[PDB]
């Protein structure tokens, strides 16, 4: 299922073109445009590489280690050099510099599906169904390709464009860079999967089940954990919690769902088929990719990016 697309490829090779003509990056050569997001670990800025004039967007972590720990990390970074997919961020280089990474990448104007949602207030099913088939095709990429898990999936990782490119992004790479990240630097696993949550096995089944619950709160507007009261569900169709205790509270509950009425039954299956407990009961991703949800919006011709470019202003 990786095949490529002619409008596709021929975005994939553009990339490859402007990728090749840049050289090497250095950090005197950035000018910062303006602050995107912060990324737990750096930050992410839009900057502006002179000597090209492409305009990129550069993650800084600061992490004062060894030089050859350092040389080490942009070492492992280099592998993202190869990921060629039209559903991930584009990687421009790594490099470090007076006490910084920076990780340098494509800008994607739509940010993360995140503030898109935000601004949405709820994202439309037919929408959800774009976003399925890249999050489920990239994941694929991911493993086919690269061998190797996301690890990651949320909201705030899906990054779109004014092109209508939905590309995933925030999936490591390098264990040392996880590992001097891990000092201070933390995130959240409440969209990780329960299997995880106890050390158990992991696979991609552990993203799958990462996408079913941000779909369902892109679907709903709301994280969809605990399970909302009934006075909302008419509220906002019409018709709190401490990070340790959702964390368990997913392990010992019943998995969301999306509301009945309002959403499509292929749908509301299909994201059911996302969030079974068990990883060997829970849909992997060729049987995702057959799944009638999306054969349905794999045919239906969604103008994504206008709906985007209007949801956010573009
Ligand atoms: C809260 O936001 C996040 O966690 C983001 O994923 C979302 C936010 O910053 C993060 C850290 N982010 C990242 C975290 C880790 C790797 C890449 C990004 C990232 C990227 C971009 C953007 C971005 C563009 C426009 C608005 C906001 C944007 N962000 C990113 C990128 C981008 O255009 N290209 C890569
Ligand atoms: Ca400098
Ligand atoms: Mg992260
Ligand atoms: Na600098």
């Amino acid at each position: 299922e990786l095949e490529l697309d002619e409008q596709q490829r021929k975005r994939l090779e553009a990339f490859l073109t402007q990728k090749q003509k840049v050289g090497e990056l250095k950090d005197d050569d950035f000018e910062k445009i303006s602050e995107l997001g912060a990324g737990n670990g750096g930050v992410v800025f839009k900057v502006s590489h002179k000597p090209s004039g492409l305009v990129m967007a550069r993650k800084l972590i600061h992490l004062e280690i060894k030089p050859a720990i350092r040389n080490q990390i942009i070492r492992e970074l280099q592998v993202l050099h190869e990921c060629n997919s039209p559903y991930i961020v584009g990687f421009y280089g790594a490099f470090y510099s007076d006490g910084e990474i920076s990780i340098c990448m494509e800008h994607m104007d739509g940010g993360s599906l995140d503030q898109v949602l935000k601004k949405a207030g709820r994202i439309p099913e037919q929408i959800l169904g774009k976003v399925s088939i890249a999050v489920i095709k990239g994941l694929t990429y991911l493993r086919e390709k690269h061998k190797i898990m996301h690890r990651d999936v949320k909201p705030s990782n899906i990054l779109v464009n004014s092109r209508g490119e939905i590309k995933l992004c925030d999936f490591g790479v390098s264990g040392q860079l996880i590992d001097s990240m891990a000092n201070s630097f933390v995130g959240t696993r409440s969209y990780m999967s329960p299997e995880r949550l106890q050390g158990t096995h992991y696979s991609v089944q552990s993203d799958i089940w990462s996408m079913g619950l941000s779909l369902v709160e892109m679907a709903v507007g709301r994280y969809p954990i605990p399970p909302p009261d009934a006075k909302e569900l008419e509220l906002m169709f019409g018709c709190p919690m401490a990070i340790f205790e959702l964390l368990d509270y997913i392990v010992n509950e019943p998995p969301p769902k999306l509301p009945s009425g309002v959403f499509s039954l292929e749908f509301q299956d299909f994201v059911n088929k996302c969030l079974i407990k068990n990883p060997a009961e829970r849909a992997d991703l060729k049987q995702l990719m057959v799944h009638a949800f999306i054969k349905r919006s794999d045919a239906e011709e969604v103008d994504f990016a206008g709906w985007l470019c209007s949801t956010i202003g573009l």
